[PDB]
């Protein structure tokens, strides 16, 4: 096999229920799954994940990414976990076939907005109460009850009477009931312990700080020497701020996708623009929670996941996926039923936190977040999802785009076992992916960034060809086919005898993957 | 460039199809240019007004796409010359492939008849209420008057009853039973006028037994053969098994040639499932259907047929009282006009005129003014509702050729393709497209020339007969068939640089299945 | 059993198909039609059809409306005929669940340009003809009563001649003679029609001919009136003015003769009751390769906005020298009927040639076979989605009785209404089932007839004093209407309409009733 997640049986020939509440009816969880685990699987590697043993047991329970935290650790770290995720994806190399790429992601850490020490250290903040939020670093070192001190210095700009201010991510609460001439006065809503320099977050407010820190940049810089697939960009509240991640990444990382992540208020307003200027989203629901009545935010991350789907661009839905697995080796059923329900709300991907990055179960979180989203794909209802998308875009006349839709109709007419696209930048596959077909994507690319930034992508397989470019155009088609028909057969998406749809362009060096082709599996 | 006026077809590719039927018809504007090609097939019966090689090459620019030729009169020698002097004016476009339009060559039998004898040529004025006296006796098949009359059918007493009712010369004369002897019957004549010598007789309603095929069929069929024709029509099919009869005689020599049954009275429209699965096409002959039949349900009948075809993947031809009025002037009635296009509204594949081009003094104003008809009766179909009923009744399958014939099909509305273009050896791969019913046209690239002529017979497809020779490279010998098809799409108005088509071919030499289906934009 | 058309037997679980092609696939020429006949039958009374006698049996074979043309005629000779028909219908009083009701329509004579008198003379096409005004009949010389053909026309112009027969073509103008040559020839008689391209005619709508008719018209209770030659809203406004207060009841149905009218039809039909399509005028001017577009496109426009349209002239041509009508004949008036017509009207069939009961008899027989082949799955499917979104109670109801109606395959809906709203708007969503108007409105009851699918009957019963005993009686008169007529049986459901409550007007109220 060569990993527990490599072998995915597929069954083509089921009956397709006519309703959605049919499709319910007769879920069953006596039965296998009879799909392949179609979502992506991000984990954030860290103390727990980094050695290039676990990271090769992670890839083979089907870990697609790396993320990396850069919250936390220097250069020099990072380099050497990115080294060591690159040495175990290697490993397997040697088998084409067998070979998974993994993609890397760099998560910078962001703008931030931090208290001042107590003294340096705790104090108690008391339920009802008075505090003074103070902004001259002549009250910095100096906090308790009475006072507090913070870095952002137009926080009165932005808060108004009755804005809430949160500290240390969530605990306590407070509520603004004066604007006092470069100081704010606060009831405390809700009061516990704090301590120092813990995170600040404004509820609503329009939060004025630069798009990228001066951290950011040269996190971001160090990426593109790195050779990163993606970027996850913090805290991003409009379009601006991704144009200006786009511009520190320049020239030479311009083939890096930039995933914004939406973490407050402002974020998911300014959605549509957001979206329109982003390679992707990333839904971080832990920060939206903070930022946004706890009640609403499921409204948020349907309606994001939502019109990403419409745009057909990634989706990734992040924060407090298997968090108890950090101390054991099961997950709750809550958990199981949240990551399950953000797969059929249409997540492309479910990242996972410090259940990889430094819990003691890395190894279980990344199976059990595969048998989960393996599960859940029962529960999707094909059918629906593309008829709705082919019924909600213009007619286009692009090719690609044409010849997209086609492939994703004769994939459900013939009951395919894949869809083989060729491509060289992936975008065929991506536009293939946007319609949502039950059968899998095979993405038979010859560039390896194409091949891991693939796996942003619901239902998209990369298989990185390594053979060089064969003369005969119509005979270097057959042979990346070929390898395409081998890597299914071997992860039992299909066998001798099934349908699969092939995409192509048509003669060498063409614009267009225009090509569609019905072959019999031989 | 134009040499023809049916040659070109400008379309207008670019507007939104209507998302009711009520509103395509709401939508209907008589005072704009059609935007659609002319889809329909036409088929003119070439005679004396029409059989000069000049009068067949205006006919070819003005749309005429298939020569019928009507045995029911004239020598096998009259026919022959017929047939060479259309292919001399369809060859005379040949110098020109983008300009050549390929043209079928049709053979309609006379087919089985009852007829009466003679008036010992003279007349008899036969008066409502009178009894009439037919008889079998052959002692009399000379002397046929207004007290007795003999007919050829010498099984009519078997097949016909107390009540029955007789037609003599094309319904003219109505005769209803009132004693079955077992040799004559005796009848009151219901309706009257003038009695000729040798008139054909219906029999509504009665399960006429005449053979499949006559004796004078036989040698017209063996002619077909000879003349290398390209289709059959075949008279008065009744059931299965007279189509196979006609396909036994064509023969091994025949078995390309395309058999379309005529159906022509009750006992066919009642037999329709079996004969439609046994023929290759069907023609619905509404002249003779309305003898046979309560003429208020010929209407039905047509509709009925036409659907089931159109279910089938099957050509339906429509045929008789067309044009009828252009014998004698130069523009049809408003009737005409409708009828005509209710009939391409219907889902005819085709189109025949009869007299209208064979003997009348207008033959090329008729080809002319059908051509007009049928592509003004295109702006009125709803393509879209068509499609999605068809694709949507076909049976289930895995199928390469058919799950890309459909999909072709579909991007062909979606992208609002100019054409699809489809390169076929045996017109098959063309044929599964015309039967989901595109409203982009369907240039079908061959290089068989049987192949281009029988194409017509389809809704919608467009023969290009390519000459070239096989080039070496697979990849070149497609590009070369697909620029062909692009010039004559150019050429025709068809479509222009900067639209889209849709292209179907194999994905290597003879492979199997024309499972290729690519969007191309026009350069 | 009073007449040939009375007894419509229905069979009701049919299973309607799933696609229009099916449908098609599934028709059958052996079986007998299992649906009522739907459409209208407007006959146009004359010579051969204003006795009482023949009325009468014109009324049991299946006229509906009977039409009075006012291009010819007195006064004195049409309130005649009016009252000829109105002794007819009512001979059918005295028992009423056999009563018919029939409405009479005046059509009017419009503005006529017509020509003068000397034998045929045959005008050879492109030998001159001048037209002149000096108040003669050979390739040079012919006259007409249309005093401004010279202002009007303009080098290029076309000039047809008796009913589109001729067409001559005039190049040079004289202001008061007129230099053509023949463009299509023909012969030519004596005091013909004359008619001009595009809006040329500036002769008024309403001429003072026209006012004495509608008023007329107004005096002898007519129920709708045909306004001839109809080309802009303000030519329907016009007759509307004329026909006041006191013929604010009478129903306008334009009549589009002409390739203007074509061209205004979003606007005539805003401002009309209904509209007449005569295919016969619009093929003087529009060729025949167009004339049938023109024809679907007003059916389909007045189908969408839920306006009666009749399809009129070149029906059963035919029949008035003989008793069966042709083949092509049949499929034109089953096409017109297909294309969404409401009423389909018989002209020199009934009102002056030998076979008036025959005409009647197979029109009716045409259109009720014409019904196996309608789709009605899809035409209310259709005109559903392409409603206006109102929240109107009496538009829901009526849709929801539509609904209803398919759902539980019922025999009937049965509509209690005074002025027959409710019953037009349920007719507008085109169900399978019959509609049953119920009325003690005369009016009412006859202008219902200008509306696919309604059988009006006219209750005659005084008002119960308690409301819900007055509405079973109603609803118990059609029970027996349509058992009598052979439309459902004892065990089938009906669908029933009513208002809440007595004396409303306002028809709200949906209910399914197993018929006892």
């Amino acid at each position: 096999e060569a990993g527990t997640a490599f072998i995915q049986t597929q069954q083509l020939h089921a009956a397709m229920a006519d309703t959605f509440l049919e499709h319910m009816c007769r879920l069953d969880i006596d039965s296998p799954p009879i799909t392949a685990r179609n979502t992506g699987i991000i984990c954030t590697i860290g103390p727990a994940s980094r050695s290039v043993e676990t990271l090769k047991e992670m890839i083979k329970s089907g870990m697609n990414v790396a993320r990396l935290n850069f919250s936390h650790g220097t250069h020099e770290y990072h380099a050497e976990t990115i080294k060591n995720v690159r040495t175990a994806t290697e490993s397997f190399a040697s088998d084409p076939i067998l070979y998974r790429p993994v993609a890397v992601a760099l998560d910078t850490k962001g703008p931030e907005i931090r208290t001042g020490l107590i003294k340096g250290a705790e104090v108690e903040l008391k339920k009802g109460a008075t505090l003074k939020i103070t902004l001259d670093n002549a009250y910095m070192e100096k906090c308790d009850e009475n006072i507090l001190w913070l870095d952002y210095k137009n926080i009165c700009k932005v808060v108004e009477v009755g804005s809430k201010i949160y500290v240390d991510d969530g605990l306590i609460s407070l509520q603004v009931k004066q604007k006092g001439a470069d100081f704010l006065v606060t009831e405390v809503e809700n009061g516990g312990s704090l301590g120092s320099k813990k995170g600040v977050n404004l509820p609503g407010a329009a939060v004025d700080l630069p798009a990228v820190s001066e951290k950011d940049i040269q996190d971001l810089k160090f990426g593109v020497e790195q050779d990163v697939d993606m970027v996850f960009a913090s805290f991003i509240r409009k379009a601006s701020d991704v144009h200006e991640v786009r511009k520190v990444l320049g020239e030479k990382g311009k083939n890096i996708k930039i995933i914004s992540k939406i973490e407050n208020h402002e974020g998911v307003r300014r959605f549509d623009e957001i979206l329109e200027a982003s390679d992707g989203i990333m839904v971080a629901r832990g920060d939206l929670g903070i930022e946004i009545p706890a009640e609403k935010v499921f409204l948020a991350q349907k309606m994001m996941i939502g019109r990403c789907n419409r745009a057909g661009k990634p989706v990734i839905c992040a924060t407090q996926m298997l968090e108890s697995m950090i101390k054991k080796p099961r997950p709750t059923r809550a958990e199981g039923s949240d990551v399950a329900n953000a797969v059929l709300d249409g997540a492309d991907c479910i990242m996972l936190s410090g259940e990889t990055a430094k819990g003691d179960y890395p190894l279980e979180a990344v199976r059990m977040q595969h048998l989960i989203a393996r599960e859940a794909e029962a529960a999707i209802y094909h059918l629906q999802l593309f008829e709705e998308l082919r019924r909600l875009a213009p007619i286009t006349s692009d090719p690609t785009e044409a010849t997209a839709v086609g492939a994703v109709e004769a994939s459900f007419k013939c009951c395919s076992g894949a869809i083989i696209v060729l491509t060289k930048s992936g975008r065929s596959a991506h536009q293939v992916a946007r319609y949502r077909p039950r059968a899998p994507i095979i993405a038979v690319t010859r560039n390896p960034q194409t091949a891991r930034q693939a796996h942003l992508y619901r239902g998209i397989f990369p298989v990185l060809c390594k053979d060089p470019v064969q003369e005969a155009w119509a005979e270097d088609v057959d042979l990346r086919v070929n390898f395409a028909m081998n890597v299914g057969k071997a992860r039992g998406f299909f066998k001798k005898g099934d349908v699969v749809i092939v995409l192509t362009g048509w003669r060498p060096g063409s614009g267009f993957t225009n090509t569609m082709r019905v072959v019999p599996v031989p």
